[PDB]
DNA sequence: TTTTTTTTT
């Protein structure tokens, strides 16, 4: 009755984007010069330009995709011809899809429709290849005739062969050829809902979901997803009878989303205030009172340095934190706010961890009875920040373990004749108490923290806290009260806005150490190594270590700023704070 | 289409190398006079004398590989005519094509395609045989006629029998004749894609190939490899239904390398320089500020001694170091550099180990339900060097398993019913801290390295590292930031020209001891043992061991300049670096 | 059962 493809054709090259740009041609020209294959298509755009195809794609999905992708390929062909003998069809992608349900909500009625689900992804099977058009030669002494079996029609996900020969008529054996078989990408993928969603008492449940072509290896394990897609039954021998009518739920992926221009203006606007430094470091923990030096020291750490990486050695750029301090002083829930604002962040404990699930497990699968490597709590947050709470607490033969990856940012496994090295180039923030639950003055120093001299030099700075009441209950009373009360602090940067901007930082900002800066670190250094010398009773360590924090620390004040050298103002910066650390454990420089 | 076999022989005869040497004749040459049944053709060579033909072996692989087989066999045969009746074919095998894909982006697309992958060697089998074209009997009261069933076409991939006796042209059942099958040989390896491409936060991922002919038993597990060949679909269990439409992916290897003249030319001339010596003591770990009589101590252990084999017994040849000192002191990045220069090591820690996983382990077959032997770190680095990092922080129990490996170089296995005595050769660079952390000064030796003097006395050389702050703070301040700032050392050897060096000097050079050398050396032992006894109370000891670690020492120093006798000079190196490590210790010469 | 890495009484 009506046709869409021209409507579709008509909206692509005729529709006005933010800037009236039109930025649907834009992106077509950019598939085309990459030979992305894969179009990505926004349904409140498709909603706004003519709502009647909107209802179609969304309600006739199965029947008005492969009709679009039809017409958008003749396009594209007109555009180039050479698009032909590299790709030889493409693929139309919709997003934005209004009809969400929860994983625990799926019912019988939603099979069959395209729907979208958010979670996590818990495990991804490597990447195999599925026949979807085979080719058959009969193997009987007349025929050896070649044919394609599922002739007119795709292969179901069931494999089965022709008992007929189609070019003789006769039943018989018939061989596979691979060579004139047609192959497509499949990957296996779990997810695993929110535990925001989880209901009070019960375990959060899983989800099985396929991706093909070219959605493979476009998410890793741990990351935050919304997929789209047809949801379908999943069956395995249907020819084993022995009841059992009863079958699973498998999602068939369409378009997968992890967790645009117009950020980065937003995001460079931000940069161009003078008092951006102390705009971030106000905004970490906004419910928390104080603690300001505490506050500026996780703000580093959320940028970190820069790592270098030579053609003999390479040097870590990551910068650890260590916080001891009394009960009460809002150490976790600092922490807990970390994790939150961090693009990739996992949070452990000291008791709930052990040493083979920190770094790397070898188990031995069921299946085969053979050993093979599990990832660790380090391992997964490579590239991201790996909260350790209640570091006191974890067993000293299992805390040893991560002093390689908080080093050398690898962890080595030699068990049960595996021998591998895996990366884990992650920073660690941890937290604890003193030995004696609370702080006490008259002990010393070295007792009081009940830590090896090896870990502590692995830290970048120390800090002590102390709950002392004094003038300042009536600010922290007030302050609190004001929270629970509703009132909050203006002016700050929300979390999504933060951690939008953390990530633009760590992505496209690499400053480099100016003389002015040599200068200015060198000397301190000096001078922090003459103090140590003198007095050789401090639990802690000057060791080059701490030579390298300050060039780390430096980098990353001027990273925040998004400035690509490291000028005097960031070394004073770095020196400053490390001399508050350095006060902290009672060094008086 | 132009035949190319006159051109591929064309090209053989006339292809000029650098010298113009006709390069491919004398590979012809040597493989007919060794019965080599197997030629590697260079695919730059080819390109340069014909573009075209080039082309065709890349893309029209299959159809063209038996052509030139063919015509390269003809031209042998007619070479020398002995060749036949004991080579039945010849392999032409095509090395250095454009065509590299990384492991993990493999895809559809490339199946059916000549490429090439790098990766590490992890499993092999024991070679099998397979059957490419069978021979049956159709054994019924009538028949009594054998054939060979896969007419004018190869055995596939998948054994099948016949179902109508061609000779009869009746059903029935069929007896294979082992005797009148043609086999082929058959092996099965796993490869495993390089640590520096695996992406954040995700586990290395594998691929199976497929060895064949001459190319079994090409490489040892833990070797750098490049492959090339076809990929195809892996089938196991077709003859069932079940769905399970989806297959793996394996690759039919065509030529592998591992890991020349021009080098061999490069090598001699170095060691004309009087000063080699300190030439390659200067490039070990370029990045590391001082510390110069640790890496001239870490240039031994790379090139060994000179084990010796007797009609009776076996005197190892390797050279063991012990670092001990303070943290932060770069005893880790030394330690990296070595298993990065090392023509062959395997990078251990002491947390991440354990006694099976260092030596060998027993594991149970699922498939059979018999146990087997697996090999070991140690076993892993025969011929090599094993860098065990924080050896102070392994449980004793398990530390002690490596004593016999360590001297005697064997592994004794008695479990489950296996008695095995494996090959260990292998030297062994350790680390650690000191007892408590640092090095206290004022408690004596004893207390402080808290290690048994059985694996002390073990040690060839064993410094103590004291991280004392000084004058020398400034200098090591300026070379740390010069790294981050990305100035470099110059007249330093390349890794790569390095490592080449000590592969060629542990395979060529084997120094002797000449009598000047023998007596300073008896002297030197005798003054040593004296000065030994008036101190009992130090945990090292004087052993004869001692005296076999000057010998071994005196030859890595000859073995450094491509030497072929023990000079005086060498002696008198040997006793100085024994010197230092005997000062550092705490016994005073 | 017997050897192995792992969490658990
Ligand atoms: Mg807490
Ligand atoms: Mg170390
Ligand atoms: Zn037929
Ligand atoms: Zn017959």
């Amino acid at each position: 009755q009506i046709d869409y493809r021209d409507v579709f054709i008509e909206f692509l090259t005729t529709f006005k984007g933010n800037n009236n740009q039109n930025k649907y041609i834009e992106r077509i020209n950019e598939l085309v010069a990459y030979r992305k294959k894969s179009l990505i298509i926004e349904f409140s755009d498709v909603l706004s330009f003519n709502e009647n195809l909107a209802y179609e794609i969304i309600n006739n999905t199965k029947i008005i995709l492969p009709i679009l992708e039809g017409a958008l390929y003749d396009h594209i062909l007109q555009l180039d011809p050479t698009y032909q003998r590299d790709i030889e069809k493409v693929h139309v992608r919709i997003v934005g899809i209004p009809r969400v349900i929860e994983l625990r909500k799926i019912r019988s009625t939603d099979i069959g429709k395209l729907i979208t689900i958010d979670g996590i992804l818990v495990k991804v099977t490597p990447v195999k290849e599925r026949i979807y058009k085979a080719t058959y030669k009969h193997i009987h002494p007349d025929c050896m005739q070649e044919f394609e079996w599922p002739e007119d029609e795709e292969m179901p996900e069931v494999l089965e062969m022709p008992t007929i020969c189609p070019k003789c008529g006769k039943p018989g054996q018939f061989r596979l050829i691979p060579e004139k078989t047609k192959l497509i990408d499949w990957q296996k993928a779990v997810i695993q809902e929110r535990p925001e969603e989880v209901p009070s008492g019960q375990l959060p449940r899983q989800l099985e979901i396929i991706l093909e072509d070219d959605l493979v290896d476009s998410a890793r394990p741990g990351d935050r997803v919304k997929v789209t897609g047809i949801l379908d039954i999943k069956q395995d021998s249907p020819v084993k009878r022995g009841s059992r009518a009863v079958f699973d739920i498998y999602m068939k992926v369409s378009s997968i989303e992890v967790s645009s221009e117009e950020d980065e203006k937003k995001i460079k606007d931000l940069a161009k205030d003078p008092w951006i430094r102390d705009r971030i470091i106000s905004s970490i923990a906004p419910s928390i009172y104080g603690h300001w030096e505490l506050k500026e020291a996780l703000a580093l750490a959320l940028f970190g340095g820069v790592p270098k990486v030579l053609e003999d050695t390479r040097i870590r750029g990551d910068i650890h934190i260590l916080i001891i301090g009394d009960p009460g002083t809002a150490k976790s829930q600092m922490l807990q706010f970390i994790s939150r604002v961090a693009p990739r962040a996992v949070y452990t404990t000291g008791k709930g961890s052990t040493a083979a699930g920190l770094t790397a497990a070898v188990v031995r699968e069921k299946g085969t009875g053979e050993y093979y490597l599990e990832a660790g709590a380090l391992v997964l947050a490579d590239g991201g920040i790996a909260v350790i709470d209640e570091i006191d607490k974890m067993r000293d033969e299992d805390r040893v373990a991560i002093h390689e990856a908080m080093e050398q940012q690898t962890v080595s496994i030699a068990k049960a004749g595996i021998v591998a090295k895996l990366n884990a180039r992650a920073a660690v923030i941890a937290a604890g108490n003193p030995k004696f639950g609370r702080y006490i003055s008259e002990r010393p120093v070295s007792d009081n923290i009940n830590l090896p001299p090896t870990i502590l030099s692995r830290f970048d700075l120390i800090f002590i806290l102390k709950d002392q009441p004094g003038e300042q209950d009536r600010e922290l009373a007030n302050y609190i009260l004001d929270v629970h009360s509703g009132k909050s602090t203006k002016n700050i940067i929300d979390i999504d806005t933060l951690r939008k901007y953390i990530a633009y930082a760590r992505k496209y900002v690499t400053p480099k150490i100016t003389s002015e800066a040599k200068n200015l670190i060198t000397d301190f250094f000096v001078e922090m190594r003459k103090k140590s010398s003198e007095t050789p009773d401090s639990p802690i360590l000057i060791t080059p270590r701490q030579l390298e924090a300050l060039i780390r620390i430096s980098e990353a004040y001027a990273k925040m700023a998004l400035k690509a050298e490291v000028t005097r103002e960031d070394a004073e910066r770095a020196i400053n704070i490390m001399r508050l650390f350095l006060e902290s454990v009672g060094v008086d420089m």
